[PDB]
């Protein structure tokens, strides 16, 4: 009923541990841990956040009623000005709870088998601008590619042709958007994610005003999804106006690109650095696709059975986010404790997945972790790159087919080391962790 969680007092008053918190935000919550334990309140810019760490405490926000723990009240301000209104975090969760089932539709086995193949070319592809050897920025490489192979599979061929490389830079804009300051401030600052909002709404008003240019006296007959979204209807009959049909293919483009960009130049690095473990990846691409190394299938993805080990713990270790965020509406208890509302509740995936007193080696690349007992299959929320429950993601599926495909590939393709043993340390200046000076050294395989 009256049992606040403690509070960790700041000597400054409004801001409170804002700076700290923002700098190094994985550093505070650990330090946090050990002196107050798993649910704790501290104040940043005149607002009181709770954090619930390790599995006990975080299951509250995972179990709990969009009602009762709010997303869109913490997320619009953040995703707004990225998506555009009427998408997401800028309606009611039932309007949002429709536009998540649409795009769903083509998120099956039976798109997944399609995808393999497009994602393996749109990579043997990009990378032969790679040459035999060399230095490069492993990190702008795979935001280029992802735009690709994301569109390619999750917007169409069509959708796609309109793309180019040069789009990464408009959507690395657009994830500039996720920040501290535009978290806690009010939306006018200096920054250009508005720029890039403008300039892709544009793109995707244009691929279907020319869909739509036919779509008047258009009936087109052959296998589609954009058409899903232009032919679909809310469960009210009314269909999509044509901001709400941009506003989410701006987002299904993010969702597929952002996410798996940063995770997949860490798992470069953690591979580059393991060089033993790098050729048991290889290896296995022998042992489990056939020496000569033919056409990727979906069928081989599944009995990759150390490249998904390697992602899970790239995903541990380097989660893309690193905060998940809702607005207490009621009260709320846990661990004995009473969350008042206006309360701001948090979890970090990042301090779960890394927490002292369940994880063995914790700060270390250990894909073996997983054959043993282990925090992923023994607790309920100590692994949660994707979220749970009711927020939880819809793409797990899609990105793994995106990640293991691509980096089978670049592991056919390439050889990859560090150089001078440097391991890129994490970027805080935006809330999806980048790697720092991400330039890889690769030389033509075997
Ligand atoms: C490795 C890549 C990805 C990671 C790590 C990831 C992670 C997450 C996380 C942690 C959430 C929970 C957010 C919260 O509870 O506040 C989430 C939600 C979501 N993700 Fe993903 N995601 C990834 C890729 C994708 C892809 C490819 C799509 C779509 C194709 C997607 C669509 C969504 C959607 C629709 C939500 C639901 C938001 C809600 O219900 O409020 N994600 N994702
Ligand atoms: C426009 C539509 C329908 C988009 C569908 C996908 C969204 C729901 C996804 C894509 C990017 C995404 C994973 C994201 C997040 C949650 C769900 C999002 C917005 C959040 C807001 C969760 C909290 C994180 O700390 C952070 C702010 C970094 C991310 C940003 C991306």
């Amino acid at each position: 009923k009256g049992k606040l969680p403690p509070y960790i007092f700041s000597p400054i008053p409004f801001l409170g541990h804002a700076i700290a918190f923002g700098k190094s935000p994985i550093e505070f919550l650990e330090n946090a841990y050990e002196k107050y334990g798993p649910v704790f309140s501290f104040t940043m810019v005149g607002k009181t956040f709770t954090y619930l760490l390790g599995s006990d405490a975080a299951a509250l926000l995972f179990n709990s009623k969009n009602e009762d723990l709010n997303a869109e009240d913490v997320y619009s301000r953040l995703t707004t000005p990225v998506f555009g209104k009427g998408v997401a975090y800028d309606v009611p969760n039932p309007v949002f709870l429709e536009q998540k089932k649409m795009l769903k539709s083509g998120l099956n086995i039976a798109h997944f088998k399609q995808h393999v193949s497009i994602i393996e070319k749109e990579t043997k592809e990009y990378f032969e601008s790679w040459g035999e050897s060399g230095e490069k920025n492993v990190f702008e490489a795979l935001s280029e590619l992802i735009i690709l192979t994301a569109s390619h599979c999750l917007h169409g061929k069509e959708i796609r042709s309109q793309l180019n490389e040069k789009v990464a830079q408009l959507y690395a804009d657009l994830a500039g958007g996720f920040s501290h300051a535009a978290w806690l401030l009010p939306g006018w600052l200096p920054l250009p994610s508005f720029r890039r909002r403008d300039r892709a709404h544009r793109e995707i008003k244009d691929i279907f005003y020319k869909a739509i240019q036919k779509r008047r006296q258009s009936q087109e007959k052959i296998d589609d999804i954009l058409q899903t979204l232009l032919d679909a209807t809310y469960k009210d009959g009314r269909p999509l106006t044509d901001d709400e049909v941009a506003g989410m293919l701006i987002g299904l483009l993010l969702a597929g690109q952002a996410t798996s960009s940063t995770t997949s130049a860490w798992m470069g690095f953690f591979l580059a650095r393991d060089k033993t473990l790098q050729k048991k990846c290889y290896l296995e691409q022998k042992t489990v696709c056939g020496e000569n190394l033919p056409p990727l299938t979906y069928d081989q993805l599944k009995d990759l059975n150390l490249l998904d080990r390697c992602i899970k713990e790239t995903l541990r270790l380097r989660p893309p986010i690193m905060i998940m965020m809702r607005m207490a509406r009621t009260p709320q208890t846990v661990a004995g404790y009473t969350i008042p509302p206006g309360h701001q509740v948090c979890v970090s995936p990042t301090v779960n997945q890394r927490l002292k007193d369940s994880w063995v080696e914790r700060l270390d690349f250990n894909p073996d972790r997983y054959l043993q007992d282990n925090p992923a299959s023994g607790e309920k929320f100590a692994y949660v790159p994707f979220g749970a429950g009711r927020h939880r993601c819809i793409g797990e599926n899609f990105a793994y087919v995106q990640i293991k495909t691509i980096w089978s590939t670049m592991l056919r393709l390439y050889e990859f080391d560090l150089i001078d043993g440097y391991f890129p340390t994490v970027n805080y200046t935006t809330m999806i962790h980048t790697p720092e000076n991400p330039v890889i050294r690769y030389k033509r395989r075997s």
